[PDB]
């Protein structure tokens, strides 16, 4: 009530921006933390607001930031607010061009959407995908990228182009993994625009490596494509020189390589979520069974060791866990199977040898026993659910560092969306989605096209 | 004739068909061979060929007059010594034909930690596909 | 309302044919997704189009693929319009033989129901079974 008081009183200036830049707009932006807390009051008076200034200059001003209300419920995490604005269809005549959600035909529960892209779109600077994109800040992404102008344009970037140059980077990197296998098992013509082949990929990885890591759990690879191809620079350079530690650095790339084609695994929606999988539970769950087996092999190592302080008297086999090293090989052997368990004849005091020994079998038993556990409860509605949450974030982001790879004529041909005339003198991009509804019927009165059809 | 024979006994699941509880159990192991063990065995084919050819290259100094001494030294001898350490048969050991030892037994190690969170993984998936799927897809 | 109007008046074709074949009973049956979808009025407009016209005539039709609307709501996985055909049990003496559905006797709680196997059990071609079984789309 006061607010249209407010606004009905003629001095009144709602395009007031306060010291931070915001309009009343952008306030209303920052005042929408979520439904079950505010219970959807201030998308009603966003709508009140913007309904009785019948005009684009609020939405249209950026504040001190540079961004607009529309980039400013993406930027902070306001899924509610954004849903409203990315999608609207008011039915009042006067007010028509203030909609961005229009409705060209409908000929009965079938009717095709026209959703608009003018700051959606990745054609102008900070667009709201990009905003959604890339920022971690937020950690409600799925919620954000669902919505359906965006859903669906990824989708369609997808269908043309991203998917070639995925599978295409996939095939270099299998040749140049392959290529670099062929070498090390083999180690001269063959080889020698092997090795050329491989220095000229990997300064171009290593450029891409270095570009991305300046401009900065989702960036690990990076960081291990840039080791491998540290890796493999160094090898070629090394082998020129006579040195014989090339083949070390080699290798340690090869199979860090072959590791890394679990990136490429993002592809397929099964093997992405399986790979995502593998990534949240080495970082969570494994981590802590490795540290508490890595105490336990340096504890009773040592215990070992010391009890066969008895010297092998001549004869190195019958001093077994001799060494601190040896001794930790041994329980590593033993926790797998391939040890040797037996009573020690060298040793002082073999029962306590044999109980420690049991011990700790037990005690990795039982530790893996509970990393299985934890690992069951914290995964159920966790690896289903952020598995997926997280490989489609994935997805997005590396569809959008693909678009941004192109160059300016290949987007301008790749440009999704058709131009519509949305209302009298206005002609704006648009995205065509069609739609099936059973459950709401009602006189199609606001409609575009007269005649309901593809043309 | 063989080949046939141990095929003719895995058909014979196809019988197992008439039991309702082994209908469903073999229905069951269709499904998972189908979808989730193939995962498994991908992933674990090419870290069998991406480490085999690491460690074979390692051996690339001769067995200098003796075979025993020069264990992985054919690829395929790697990959079978490896297949055998997932499982618990093969013998760890740290090697003296080598210039390297110390870098094998990292990726030998390492192998082995990888194959394990693979199984690890594996199971997971399965745990968290299968609850009201293959109760009732079964 | 406009079903009413429409059948009520006398120029009107109920059996007419249109150009895939279908009649409206068909056409029923291809605009049947679901319950959550449709909150099921497609059943209730098969009821009563096929009680405005007491005859078999409707069902028994077949459409240039050749086929019933009891084969199609198969054919297509319609599984609501299905279940009301397959189970009807129709008061009205008048149009008793339209049901396929029927209860031979019942003292109390108990009740014999009598369903009907026409086109249902494998004797006829394309019956209604094989057509479930046999396809996977």
């Amino acid at each position: 009530e006061i607010v249209q008081l407010l606004m009905e009183h003629e001095q009144t200036d709602i395009t007031s921006r306060d010291s931070r830049g915001n309009n009343i707009l952008h306030a209303l932006v920052t005042v929408a933390e979520d439904f079950k807390t505010q219970n959807d009051f201030v998308k009603r008076m966003y709508d009140m607001i913007l309904l009785r200034s019948g005009n684009w200059e609020l939405e249209t001003t950026r504040n001190n930031d540079g961004l607009t209300p529309l980039q400013l419920a993406a930027k902070m995490g306001k899924a509610e607010i954004l849903k409203y604005i990315l999608s609207r269809e008011i039915k009042e005549k006067r007010l028509r061009s203030l909609s961005r959600k229009f409705t060209d035909w409908a000929y009965g529960p079938v009717s095709s959407s026209l959703y608009d892209l003018t700051n959606v779109d990745t054609t102008t600077d900070n667009s709201v995908l990009e905003i959604t994109v890339y920022n971690t800040n937020i950690d409600n992404r799925h919620e954000m990228l669902t919505l359906e102008p965006l859903h669906t344009l990824l989708h369609m970037k997808w269908k043309k182009f991203a998917k070639h140059m995925f599978f295409l980077s996939f095939c270099f990197y299998f040749f140049y993994n392959i290529t670099l296998t062929l070498v090390s098992y083999y180690r001269g013509w063959l080889q020698l625009l092997g090795r050329m082949f491989v220095l000229i990929w990997a300064m171009c990885i290593s450029v891409k490596e270095g570009i991305a890591i300046f401009l900065l759990s989702d960036a690990w690879f990076h960081f291990v494509f840039f080791i491998q191809a540290v890796l493999v620079i160094l090898s070629v350079f090394l082998y020129l020189f006579a040195y014989k530690e090339y083949l070390a650095c080699l290798v340690l790339a090869m199979a860090l390589g072959w590791a890394n084609m679990l990136y490429y695994t993002r592809g397929f929606q099964s093997m992405g979520m399986y790979s995502v999988m593998i990534q949240k539970v080495i970082l969570h769950d494994v981590l802590k069974f490795l540290f508490v087996y890595i105490v336990f092999l340096l504890g009773f190592g040592v215990a070992l060791a010391s009890l066969i302080e008895k010297c092998p008297k001549d004869n190195k086999d019958c001093s077994s866990y001799g060494s601190f090293s040896d001794a930790v090989l041994e329980l590593f052997k033993l926790t797998i199977g391939l040890g040797d368990l037996n009573i020690q004849q060298n040793s002082k005091y073999p029962i306590l040898f044999l109980f420690l020994l049991i011990t700790y079998v037990i005690l990795t038993f039982v530790l893996l026993l509970n990393m299985l556990i934890a690992l069951m409860g914290e995964t159920v509605e966790n690896v289903s659910k952020e598995s997926e949450r997280i490989w489609r974030l994935q997805r997005a982001r590396t569809i959008l560092e693909f678009e941004k790879m192109l160059p300016e004529w290949l987007r301008s041909r790749f440009r999704m969306g058709e131009l519509c005339k949305v209302a009298e003198d206005d002609f704006r991009l648009c995205l065509r989605i069609n739609e099936v509804k059973w459950t709401e019927w009602k006189t199609h009165v606001s409609f575009l096209n007269e005649d309901p059809g593809p043309v």
